């Protein structure tokens, strides 16, 4: 494959530079690794490198891979190749992976536009196999600058894989019978439909209400607070399911079923020894239910009540009511009545500081290694 | 069986029991738990059974487990058995076990006394297969308490398998050759002597110091300063098997390599997909000795420094030079100098108030799946 070449080539160039990360923006490592980019015989030569080495010979003075975001963001084609510092998917250096694009529903991509690319990834180089790396954010690459244009994009194959090894057995062991009918035995291009519209509407929603993310996201960082603003957008991207006439009224179904089972479920397992951000909240939003109406536990399985969709906008109200005194006190007021609601519905260690899964959850990751 | 037609009522009733935590110092409810096991045919014959229901039916005027403690601690036999609320170890609940005691060396039980007990698990209860569940303290019963001299178990059998599973592994993909030579090949028997020591010398150092746990328990359950509080003693334990010449000279070899190993690898890698306690901790020490000439790396081969004995020592000084301002100024102000240590040589993240694996060991966990 000349693709298997090219990505033959980068994996050989990353072997090279993983002891250099602190070399990353010194100009004579990034001299030396332009002219071994420039170089390679299948790699060299693709536009998407001849991009990246222009850049990066010219970072001294202009500290940024304009050339590389601008074929990026322009779909110039589908591939994409550069230099990565991203804290949290520490796998990415240099690497390179194509992409094939996904069905769009027209209504879903303009009422509730944004910059997303839930794409399948077809080929990569070593660090995009973790499987920590579901997603690319454009602060990713070595400048580390976004902006509210550039794309954003979401690995759906990723995301099918984890439903289909997390998700699927959490739903048959924790769930009341016939909760998910649509995702019952759906095969993985319904699952990737029902995902992509699951990030388009969590990237829309990040951008909305009164504290919107990037704006307030240095306030949104602490565990539980990251937790509650993931899963303020995926609420709101169920309600969307549940209430906009415009959508598509199979697949709007098929995304709300999806959202909820990976909020309910597999969100609500993740972290060892402790919760992960995102399991704080799927656990507030689990004990919230049980507590308001929306769901109700009959021998350790969970039912959906018929009136979840009231609960789940109480619930949406609750944390909106929250965040709108925003406007009248500090953001550091707001952190504080946050917690305080988080933590009336999880089990907070205050000695620790830190979070505990909460029993139900703990016993479901025993029996079933999740 | 017999211990198998005991074990197998014990289960039954943990099943039974499984939806009722809330109620389980509930005197009606604990009425009928003692009634049953009184009832079972062979766990109501054991003598630890009607402590256990002598105390459980005394419990609304004395909420203390005292003659099951005390059977416990005088080794009445070989049988641990009551009901259990361990918020970190959740599988918990009516328990039972047998286990088989381990050898120990005179000079080691007698200068470095305490009440632990390094054992074998022979058979248990379901709770207690957990692979969360590898020790068990006094405030672990329902009643809460923890007295100085109450017998604390650790199961050596399931440090035998991680050493096995995990460090291992470890070392034979990031040390460089010869690093611990006493371990390479080391039978089940060897480690199992060498977590004796490790175990014992870790709860007699606890308890050692100007902050010595419990009195100081809750100014180290931070994530940071728990670690720093378990690496403290791991250290102390190293240099007491460097430094105390009335030990065994191959026995305490083979234990300074069982604890070094653990704390440099197995505790390094720990914690999904932050950092556990231990493991920030672990990276601490990393990097604390790669910057001050105690391990050397080589293309991301770990090399031991001969020297390493001094710099651990530095270390732990650097540690007690920080907790002996105890005596004139606040725990708090100590708190706050023991993070500032820690976070000097780990990845801490101040937005999010927690920590990253370092880049190191974030490659080991994605290489190696630990
Ligand atoms: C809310 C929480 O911090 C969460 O991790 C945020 C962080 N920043 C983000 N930024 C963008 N563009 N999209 C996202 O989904 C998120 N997730
Ligand atoms: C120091 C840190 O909190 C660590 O988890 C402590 C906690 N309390 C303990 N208590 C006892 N008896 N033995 C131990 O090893 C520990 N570990
Ligand atoms: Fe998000
Ligand atoms: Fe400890």
């Amino acid at each position: 494959s000349p693709t298997a070449a090219v990505i033959a080539e980068v994996d050989e160039l990353r072997e090279k530079i993983k002891g250099s990360r602190n070399s990353f923006r010194d100009q004579s490592f990034l001299d030396q690794l332009a002219q071994h980019i420039a170089d390679a015989p299948h790699l060299g030569r693709q536009p998407i490198a001849r991009a990246l080495v222009e850049d990066l010979r010219g970072y001294a003075s202009e500290p940024r891979l304009a050339a590389v975001k601008a074929h990026i963001n322009e779909e110039r084609d589908q591939h994409i190749f550069s230099l990565f510092d991203a804290s949290y998917f520490p796998s990415l250096s240099l690497e390179y992976l194509t992409y094939e694009t996904l069905p769009t529903n027209p209504h879903l991509a303009a009422r509730y536009a944004s910059p997303t690319m839930p794409v399948n990834i077809i080929a990569s180089s070593k660090g995009f196999q973790s499987r920590v790396v579901v997603a690319l954010f454009p602060e990713n690459h070595i400048d580390g600058i976004q902006r509210g244009d550039d794309l954003i994009f979401y690995f759906i194959n990723k995301f099918v894989e984890r439903h289909n090894r997390i998700t699927r057995k959490m739903i048959d062991a924790v769930m009341a019978e016939g909760s998910f009918p649509l995702l019952r035995g759906a095969d993985d291009r319904t699952v990737e439909q029902a995902s992509s519209w699951w990030v388009r509407l969590h990237e829309y929603h990040h951008r909305q209400g009164d504290m919107p993310i990037p704006e307030f996201l240095r306030y949104k960082k602490l565990k539980p607070l990251a937790g509650l603003e993931e899963l303020r957008v995926d609420v709101s991207g169920m309600l969307v399911c549940l209430n906009d006439p415009e959508l598509p009224a199979d697949e709007a179904r098929l995304a709300y079923e999806y959202i909820l089972s990976e909020r309910l479920l597999r969100y609500a397992v993740e972290g060892i020894p402790r919760p992960n951000y995102d399991a704080v909240a799927s656990q507030l939003l689990f004990n919230y239910l049980s507590e308001h109406g929306g769901i109700e536990l009959h021998g350790g399985v969970i039912r959906l009540c018929p009136e979840l969709p009231a609960v789940l906008t109480e619930f949406l109200d609750r944390i909106q009511r929250i965040e709108q005194r925003i406007h009248t006190t500090s953001a550091e007021e707001v952190q504080q009545n946050l917690l305080e609601f988080t933590n009336r519905y999880t089990d907070y260690d205050p000695d620790a500081k830190d979070y505990r899964h909460i029993p139900f959850f703990a016993e479901i990751k025993e029996r079933l290694g999740v």
